[PDB]
């Protein structure tokens, strides 16, 4: 219903209507964003601008140099990470090996961290100013663009909210039905949290794989939440600025990142800040949280 009755946000049909005819193939965003899409097999990096569901290709370079194939696990495996990240601002690393400037991705992200991954320093940068050769072993997992393309890259990403989407081989795209059901699940989860409905709340977490820190056990989490939720205090929780993105992976899972602003009120405790769920869609089409900020 276009009147948006109470509970609409928990309804897949509402989100399908809201997405409408938007191109959500690289995500469904509440902000204008840019998406740096790299495919490690094709050696193509593109930047797409997303404005209210209109996609425009603003940058493309073929024959890029990425790091090694396979998803990054540790510092020094030289792999370029697969997944969904963000891009920081142009900076000067102070080393001409990286070309004229560089841009830092956010590897390791929370999901990486709770999975016990290590490493860092996954940047997009250029080629050594001495003209020496690069190859997939020399970038240490970074992505190298031609130095004569970097000014245009810098211009396209400047002053924007910029995400990093790195595929291994398969072309990964979001689907309208998946985004809509994930958003329905997101607000169903919010309702369980609001109502301190512990069993429903916990059912949105992957009992097998969800972790808040390396090697956490799920009962440590469930037991803590059962205790906390037994207080049944009145809660008011608001989600906003929702940016939901397909999450390439090599686990044969359908994964998404759901980033949103969280605004939480109780009488004695309030917080607000940037939140993130890293989730899979399980075999039944249900959201299963793998990592939560």
């Amino acid at each position: 219903s276009g009147l948006v009755p109470r509970g609409s946000h928990m309804q897949k049909d509402f989100w399908l209507s809201e997405i409408g005819d938007k191109n959500i193939s690289l995500g469904y965003y509440d902000d204008n964003v840019a998406i740096v899409l790299t495919n490690k097999t094709d050696k193509i990096l593109r930047v797409y601008s997303y404005e209210d569901g209109k996609i425009r290709k603003d940058f493309e370079q073929k024959e890029i140099i990425t790091g090694l194939m396979g998803d990054k696990k540790i510092e020094g495996d030289l792999k370029t990470p697969v997944g969904f990240y963000e891009l920081g601002r142009k900076f000067n690393p102070g080393d001409p090996y990286y070309g004229p400037f560089a841009f830092a991705t956010t590897y390791p992200n929370l999901l990486d961290k709770v999975q016990g991954k290590t490493g860092g320093g996954i940047w997009i940068h250029g080629y050594p100013l001495d003209g020496s050769r690069l190859d997939e072993f020399k970038t240490r997992g970074c992505i190298a663009l031609f130095n004569n393309n970097l000014e245009k890259f810098a211009q396209v990403v400047q002053d924007k909210k910029v995400f990093v989407m790195t595929e291994e081989k398969e072309k990964i795209r979001a689907k309208k039905d998946q985004i809509a059901s994930l958003l329905a699940d997101l607000f169903t989860w919010k309702l369980a949290w609001t109502n301190s409905d512990t069993n429903t709340y916990l059912s949105f977490y992957d009992e097998q794989e969800f972790k808040r820190f390396d090697k956490m056990k799920f009962e440590q989490f469930a037991s803590m939440k059962k205790s906390i939720f037994s207080r049944k205090e009145d809660k008011k929780i608001k989600f906003s600025d929702i940016n939901i993105s397909p999450y390439p992976n090599l686990e044969n899972e359908t994964m998404y990142r759901i980033s949103f602003y969280e605004d939480y009120y109780t009488k004695n405790y309030q917080f607000r800040g940037d939140a993130i769920l890293y989730v899979k869609i399980d075999s039944k089409g249900k959201m299963k949280i793998l990592a939560e900020q």
